[PDB]
């Protein structure tokens, strides 16, 4: 019978398009989040899959031991240090366990429980730091992955005390292929004043280009270091742009900035970038704010994708 998953901090469900990627026969039983705007994102593209609008910490063990789960997929900001001490008081351990989190977690104190209570219930574990440029994909989106399997013996690729760098035995695409036909350039074009502010402080890259900073929650609407922006403007470069900018008024800068046609990825771009589907989407309700912020929040579906193929066979 296929693996029943539970999906926490569900957020968009990245890890839900991840678990579907990897082909393996698994179904989620249940996502959980408090978020509601993520919850309407979460349900308008996984409308058949139960979602609880509940906090974490709220859920008693009869709830999850209803659950039966053989698989936790998660990606935790107490809610936390709950999942830990429920647990080892399971009707039913889940044979598979996949955290994502932040570069730095690694050698955290929490880290540090998490792995001291997987040990302590027979759990084989390898820990992680990936980004999706190792898979070919044009974005960078370092970020900390733990994989846990119930068995006696290690998995293959093991590095005892160590975080693997890389997946376990690239020619990026470009940009290019990551763009929408239909994105209404006028609207995500920077503005004047972003321009003239910023104007030294951000990575431009061309639809050709093989990189792109790492998108953050912030992206669209603060300008530094929340993701690289678009050069939409062919037959001119950034270079002789940047260099008739010295001893130009304000008002004549901005207008040698706007040639650029510099512009913002859409949401939809960033969530073709973290590998979503071509059928993902948001509710019209959804702001384009709160797209920025919630795609902000998720995951590569690639990369955990292809840890979770790692971990399964
Ligand atoms: N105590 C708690 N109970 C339930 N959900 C929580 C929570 N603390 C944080 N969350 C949710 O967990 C998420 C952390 S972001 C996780 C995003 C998800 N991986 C993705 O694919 O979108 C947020 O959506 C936040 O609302």
């Amino acid at each position: 019978e296929p693996l029943r998953v539970l999906e926490l901090y569900s957020g968009v469900g990245g890890m839900h398009h991840a678990l579907r990627e990897s082909c393996i026969p698994a179904q989620v039983v249940a996502a959980i989040d408090v978020n509601t705007v993520a919850n309407e994102v979460y349900k308008y593209n996984f409308p058949h899959t139960q979602l609880l609008a509940k906090t974490i910490e709220g859920i008693t063990l009869e709830e999850f031991d209803r659950l039966s789960f053989d698989m936790i997929l998660m990606s935790p900001p107490n809610s936390f240090l709950h999942i830990l001490d429920i647990l080892p008081r399971l009707q039913k351990l889940p044979k598979y366990i996949l955290l994502e989190n932040v570069k730095g977690f690694e050698v955290s104190s929490t880290r540090d429980l998490l792995i001291q209570t997987i040990e302590n219930c027979g759990f084989q574990y390898q820990e992680f730091l990936l980004s999706p440029t190792s898979l070919g994909i044009p974005n960078s989106r370092l970020r900390y992955f733990l994989i846990a399997k119930l068995q006696s013996e290690p998995l293959p690729f093991q590095a005892p005390g160590q975080v693997l760098m890389e997946f376990p035995k690239l020619s990026v695409k470009m940009l290019k292929d990551f763009l929408e036909d239909d994105t209404d350039v006028n609207q995500y074009l920077l503005p004047p004043k972003s321009l003239l502010r910023y104007a030294l402080l951000l990575d431009i890259v061309q639809p050709t280009c093989r990189r792109s900073v790492c998108f953050t929650k912030g992206y669209g609407s603060y300008i530094e270091g929340t993701g690289s922006v678009l050069q939409t403007a062919e037959d001119v470069q950034v270079e002789n742009i940047y260099k008739s900018l010295t001893n130009l008024s304000q008002e004549e800068q901005i207008t040698k900035l706007l040639i650029l046609k510099l512009r913002y990825f859409t949401p939809k771009e960033i969530a073709n970038l973290l590998g979503f589907p071509p059928e993902f989407g948001f509710p019209e309700k959804i702001t384009v704010k709160q797209r920025y912020r919630l795609l902000g929040n998720s995951l590569n579906v690639h990369v955990v994708a292809k840890l979770i193929k790692i971990l399964y066979e």
